[PDB]
């Protein structure tokens, strides 16, 4: 089972994102891992990301892969 960065808070639109909007949880589909969680570090997302959502890369204006 691969843990992905699933959102911690309410992250909204056109905002950066931070270590308490974001932790390891399992969930699907199979996305961005939490390996890469300090990699993601003040990222702006393309929309907007609420509580338990996986985090995916095409989102993630910036992160790719």
């Amino acid at each position: 089972n691969q843990a992905s960065v699933v959102a911690n808070q309410l992250i909204p639109i056109n905002t950066a994102l931070t270590l308490v909007m974001m932790r390891s949880e399992v969930v699907t589909p199979v996305g961005i891992p939490a390996e890469d969680i300090p990699r993601l570090v003040s990222m702006q997302v393309n929309r907007a990301v609420p509580l338990g959502t996986t985090l995916m890369p095409d989102m993630v204006k910036g992160y790719a892969a």
